[PDB]
C-alpha cells in the first residue's frame, strides 16, 4: 500500500484565481503532474479536501478535469467549502463508491492490510464539522465487521480541538462521537484530516490523528491570535506506506527546490 | 508548555560550508533569529540533532556561539555526527542537566504536564544507533517511578525501521528494546527523533513516533533506492504544545515566503 | 490620519495581462489583500493612478471588483490611461464625491488636520497633463476658504519637469499654473503624483512634490536616454501619517521578502 | 550634479555576516559594482551610514577595501555604529576633507549649484544623535556666509521625530537646533539622513527632510510597536540630480529584477 | 545579417496554460518584448517551432497576435504539433513567402551573404519528421542554382539521431535524404532545428547541425531513459550573425537574472 | 564516451568571493556535487578554464580540494587567469599526463573512438592567446601520425575572431595557424574553448568550433559595445557523447529549476 494524500485543493473556475491572486488551478495542475511523475508510484490518491473553493458548478468542472488527469484511482471526500450535491454530480464518476446519495457519501476499502474508511464531515450552511448519526453507525458496523484488521479514517474536519485559535472554533463540532469510537475500537489507529491547511498531529489512545497541509495555500497555527491568516508557505503532501506491520506517513514536498545531490564522505568532512 | 523542536543543524567550522556549498552556519543563524523573534514564545528549545557535521572542536565553537544566542533554555542531545567528549565540553554549559559523564548524557524534565526524557542514542564509530544498557534502565526507571504522568522521549535515532532505503539500515539497532518499554508502559506516548531529516511518523501502541526535518538540508524518503540523496527542500521545525490533555505537534515553516494575508469572505467568492 | 497611497494600477480585462505577460490583475489583488491585512489600519486609500490601462469598460469592471474589495473609503483620480466618462460610470460609486460631471471630477476632504484635495490632471487624446482653468479656480477657492490649515493635493501628472528623459515630455504641460498656486498659498505644502512609476521627489518653496512608484511595473529614471523602458523592479506604496504638526510619508514595500527578525545586541556584535 | 547616495552599509569583518546570516559584505560589494557600472555616472558618492556594524578595526579594513573600489570621489560621514577615531584612521584617506580631528569631522562642498554640507551627528556611548556646539555653529557659519546659494545637509540622524516607534527615541536629540537654522535660513532646503533604514520624508518650511533605505537590511515603520524589527525588503539608494533650479531625488533600486522591456503602443492595447 | 532564432513556442488558447500550469502565452509574450527590446536589433526573427501545442484554431489566434507584435520580419515553419492548413491560414500573412499551398510550405531568402532555406519537416498523423521528395528536389534546385554562396537550412526535426533516448525515435525518419544533400553540396554548411527543446549540436562534413532550446519548457537529454521528461530549466535562444566569412551562432539567455556589472582589475584581484 | 566539459571556474581563495560578491567556490562545489550525482556518469571531466581567478597559490589550494572531490578522471588545461608554474604544482597530481614542464603542458588521449587533444593557449603577461611553436608542431604531429581517427582539441582561447567586441581582441592571436591545420587535416573536426564564458559556435571546414559558458558568471556577446560586461545568467556545461560515428554535444543546465514532470498526451491537449 502506497497512498498519495493531498487535500484542500480549493479549485476556482476557469481563469479565476483564489482571492484574485493565488493561481490554485495552475498550482494543482502542477501537483497532479508532479504526482503522476513519481518514480515510486502510489496505488491510489486521496483528496480529503475542500476540493473546490466556493461550491460552484464551474469550479467542479476544473476539478473534474485536473483530478481526472491523475493516473490513479482516486478517493475523494467533501469539505465545508464543497457542495454535497454538485460534488456527487461531477466527481462521483472519479470515485464511484461514494455512492448515489449526496447526503450519505462514504465508503470502505478492503484492498490493503489496513482498511481505509472515507467519510463526509461537512455540514451545509456552516464551516464547522458534523458527524451525523448515520455516519457514526456505519462506522460502528465497519469497525465491528472488520475485527482485528487495523483501520484508518479519512475526514475533512479534525475530531478534536488542536489549540489553534483560528481553526478550533470551526473544527468537527461533535468530534467526541469519533473519539468515543477510538475508545471502543483498538483496531482504529489512524485518523487523517484536511481543513487546517497544516501538518498538525496528535495521539488519542491507539489513534494517531493528523491534519494535512494544503496543496496550495497554508494557514499558520496561532494559539491566541484570532486573525484569519493564510500564507503561501511551502506546499506538501503526505505519503502513506504499509511497512510490514506499521503504517508510516511521510511528508513529500510539492515545492520546487535544489537537488538532490549524493552524500560523499570526503566532501562531507575534508582534510 | 510550548516547545520549539529543531534537529540536525550540522554546523561546520567558521570558514566553511556543508559539502562546500550549503551555508549551514548562515541558515542556522537565520533559524535562531527566526525562533527568538516569534510572537508566541516557546518555553524551551529542543535540538535532537547531529549538532555538528564532522565532530570537530571548531564546529562546536560555532554551534556554541549560534545556539548560545537563542534566548531560551535549551535541551540538546547528540547524534552520530557528534563527538560525545566535545559535545559535553562545548555544549554542557548550554544544557547543564546533561551531566558530567560524556558516555551517559541524559536527563528528565519534570516542569510541564508531560515528563520530558532526553537521551543519547549515538554510538562511537558507527552511524547506526544504540541504547546503552544504562540508558534502557534509566528510561525504564523514569516510567516506572513516574506513574500516570505522560512521557515523551527525545532521541536522535528512530527506534524502528520506517521503510526508508537510505535511513533504515542506520536506525537505532536495539530499538526493539524501547518498543518493549512502550508495550509495558502505557504512559510513554511520544517518541521524537532526528537522523532522518524528514517528517515521517507512525504509531506503535500509544506512542506516536515521528522523525523531524533538518534545519537546513533534507533527505527524501525512498523505499527502493539506496543512493545517499540529500536536497534543499523547505526546512521546518516542530512546535510542541500542551493543549489540555493533548500533546499537539505542528509544523512551523522556516522558509521565507509570501504572506500572510487575511481571509475575507467576499474576496474568497466574488459576485 | 493614516493614508495608504498607491497608484498606476493599470488594470486589464478579465484574463488579460499587461503586455501579455505582466499579471496586473493578480498583482493588484495581492496589493489589495496586503493593504487590508495591515496591522496599523489606514483611514482611507488613495489611488492617484492610471486605474486602468486602455480605458476599456471590461477593464473598469475588474478595477471595480478588486478596488471594491478594499476595506476602506477610497479616493480615486483619473490618469492619461483612463477614460473620464467610464471612470465616472464604474468608480464614482466607490468614491461618491468625485461628482456627477466626468469633465470636472475633483473633491476636497476636510476630515483631518491637513485638508486633502483631489483633482483630474488627465486630458483626452494625449499623454500629457493639463490643468483646466476651472480646476485652477476651484483650487484657488479651496485654498482661500481654507486659510492657515495646511493642504495637500493629489493629481496624476507631476506639475514640473523632473529631468526624466522619457517622462518629462509627457508631464503636466501647464504645470506652471499649479506652481503659481504654491507661490500664492503658503498653506499648500504637499503635492503627490502618479504617472512616473517612480519615487522621485523635489521641493518648491513650502511644497514637497513627489511622484509614486506603481503597484506593479516601474519605469526607471534616465536623463538622456529616450527609450520607453519599464521594469518589474520592486513595487512599493506611500503611507501618509499626520505626526503632530508634520505630514510624514514613508515607503511601504509591496514585495514579498524575508523577515522581519528582532535586533539583538549580542547577535549584532558577538565576542 | 549627479549624486549617488547610499547609507547604512553596516560592514562586518572579513569572515563574518551581520547577525550571522546577512551577508552585508557581499551585498555591499554588489552595490559597489552596481554603482560603478551605471551608464549615467554620478559625480560623487555619498555614504551617510553606519559604515560599519560594531565599530571594529577589522570592519573598517573591509569597508576601506570595498568602498575604496568605487570609481568615484566619496563623501563619508559616520553614524552611531561607527567609531570616530577608527572612522578617521581608515576612511579619511578616502575622504580627505573630513579633516584631522576625529571629534569634529565636517565639510562643505562648493562645486555644484547647491552647497553640500557633511556633518557628524554620532555621539560616543549612545545610539541617539547630537549636534556638537561647534557643529551647530559651523552649520550656521556656512549658511550665513553663503548667501542665496541653496544648501543641502547630510547627517546620519534625523533632526526631528517621524512617528517611528523604534527610530524616534534614537533620533537627533537636539535636532530642534537645526530646525531653528531652517527657520532662519531660507536657503537650507534639503536635509538627508541615514539611521532609519527607510524612505520616510517630510517638509519643514523650505526644507525637504528625508531618511534613506539601507544598502542591505531595512527597518519597517511602526507607530505603535517598539519591537526592534529589521527585514530584508528591497534595498535602494537615492540619486540626487540638479535639474536647472530644482534638486530632484529619485529612488534607484539595488535589487535584481526582470526587465527592462520597451513600451509598445500596440502591445499595450491589442485589437 | 543578424537573426534572432527561437522555436517551440507551443502556444495555447486564450487563458489556457500548457499542461494546465505552464503559462506559455505569458512566457512567449515576455520573449517577444524581450526580442524587440534588444539594443543590437536583428534583421529578422525565425521560429522553427511547434508554433502551437495542439494545432487548434484558438491557439493560432494567440500565436498570430503575439508573434504579430514582434517588430521584425518573421520566418516561420511548422512542427509536428502544428496543423499545416491552419498554420497557413493564420500565419501565412506574417510570413507571405510560405506560399499558398499548405502541403508545400517552404521558401528561400537571398538577402544575406548566406542564403537561408526554410522547409517543412512535419508529417500529418505522426510525431516523426518526414522530408517529402518534392521538398528534397526543391532543395537540390536551390543548392544547385546557388553555387558557391553558402546555405543554411531551417527545419523542425533533426536530420539524424543524436543519442537522445526520448527524442531519437521521433526524429526526422528519412533524415538520410538531407544528409545526402550535405554530401552533394559543400555549400550547405548549417542545418538548424527545433523539436528537441535542447541545444544539442553536431557536425556532418561541412555541415554544423544543431537543435535549439525552447522559448519556454525544455526536455533533458537522456541516453537510456525512455521517460518523457520536460522541465522549466532556463529558456534561451540562438542569435545568428554573419561575421566576415563566418556564420556565428551564440546563445542569448531569455531568463531574468542579475547584472550585468563591469569587470574591474582591482575588484578582480585585490591586494 | 561520455565527457562532462566545464570551463572557467575562476576559483578564489578560501575566505573570498569573485569581485567580493560572487561565491564561485560555493557555486563550483555545487557544480562538482551536481556532476558526481548524475545518473548517466561521464567517463571523464574536462575543465578548459581559467581554473583560478588571480593565479594565486591559495586559489589553487581551493581548486585542488574542490576539483579533487570529483569522482572522475580529470583533464585540466590552463587559461590566461592561471599561472603555468602553480597550475602544474597544484593540479598536475589531478592530471598526471600534463607532464612535468610547465611551459609545455599538453596531452593526447587515445581511449575513445575520437582522439582527444589537450593544449595550453595561455601566454604569461597577456590576456590574449598564443600557440607556442612546439605546441603547433605537436598538434600537427598528432594529426599526421593519427590517420583517419577523428580528433577534437580542447584549448582555452578561441582560435578565430567571433564578432565579440569584448572577447575578440583577446582571442588566440596566432589562431590562423590552427585554422591552417584544419584545412590540411580533414580528421580534425571539433575544437572546444573556454575564455568567452558563452556558448557561441561556428564551423570552419570540417571543424565545429565552439566556446563554452562558465560554471559561474557569464559574459554576454556584444558586437558594438566594448564595455567589459559580465552577468549571472544561467550556468551550464557541455556533455560530449560518442554516438556511433557522431560526436554530439548537448548543453546540460547547472541551474536549479522546477521539474521534471512527465509528458502526458491527455494533459497536453484536454477535451
Ligand atoms: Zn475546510
Ligand atoms: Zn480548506
Ligand atoms: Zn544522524
Ligand atoms: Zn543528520
Ligand atoms: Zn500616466
Ligand atoms: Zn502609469
Ligand atoms: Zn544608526
Ligand atoms: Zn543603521
Ligand atoms: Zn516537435
Ligand atoms: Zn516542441
Ligand atoms: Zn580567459
Ligand atoms: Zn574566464
Amino acid at each position: 500500500m502506497l497512498l498519495a494524500h493531498i487535500s484542500d485543493t480549493h479549485f476556482r473556475s476557469r481563469g479565476e484565481k483564489l482571492y484574485g491572486f493565488i493561481d490554485v488551478n495552475a498550482a494543482n495542475a502542477d501537483v497532479v503532474s508532479q504526482l503522476n511523475a513519481l518514480r515510486e508510484r502510489p496505488d491510489a490518491v486521496v483528496v480529503s479536501g475542500d476540493i473546490v473553493n466556493c461550491g460552484r458548478p464551474e469550479e467542479y468542472q476544473v476539478a473534474r478535469q485536473i483530478l481526472g488527469s491523475l493516473n490513479y484511482p482516486l478517493y475523494l471526500i467533501p469539505g465545508n467549502h464543497d457542495d454535497k450535491a454538485l460534488f456527487l454530480e461531477y466527481l462521483q464518476p472519479l470515485c464511484p463508491q461514494l455512492g448515489s446519495d449526496a447526503n450519505n457519501m462514504r465508503c470502505a476499502v478492503d484492498d490493503f492490510a489496513t482498511r481505509l474508511l472515507f467519510i463526509d464531515s461537512s455540514r451545509a450552511g456552516t464551516s464547522k464539522g458534523w458527524l451525523t448519526d448515520e455516519t457514526i453507525s456505519w462506522l460502528e458496523a465497519q469497525l465491528f465487521e472488520g475485527g482485528d484488521k487495523p483501520a484508518t479514517i479519512f475526514m475533512h474536519h479534525p475530531p478534536l480541538p488542536l489549540g489553534n485559535a483560528q481553526m478550533d472554533p470551526i473544527a468537527c463540532e461533535n468530534g467526541h462521537r469519533l473519539l468515543a469510537l477510538v475508545e471502543r475500537f483498538p483496531s482504529l489507529t489512524r485518523i487523517f484530516c484536511g481543513h487546517n491547511h497544516s501538518l498538525t498531529m496528535t495521539q488519542y489512545r491507539q489513534a494517531l490523528i493528523s491534519t494535512l497541509p494544503g496543496t496550495v495555500h497554508q494557514v499558520p497555527y496561532c494559539h491566541e491570535d484570532t486573525d484569519p491568516y493564510y500564507d503561501l508557505s511551502p506546499a506538501s503532501c503526505l505519503m502513506h506506506r504499509q511497512v510490514g506491520e506499521q503504517w508510516v506517513s511521510y511528508q513529500h514536498s510539492l515545492a520546487h527546490y535544489a537537488g538532490p545531490w549524493l552524500y560523499d564522505e570526503n566532501i562531507s568532512c575534508p582534510t
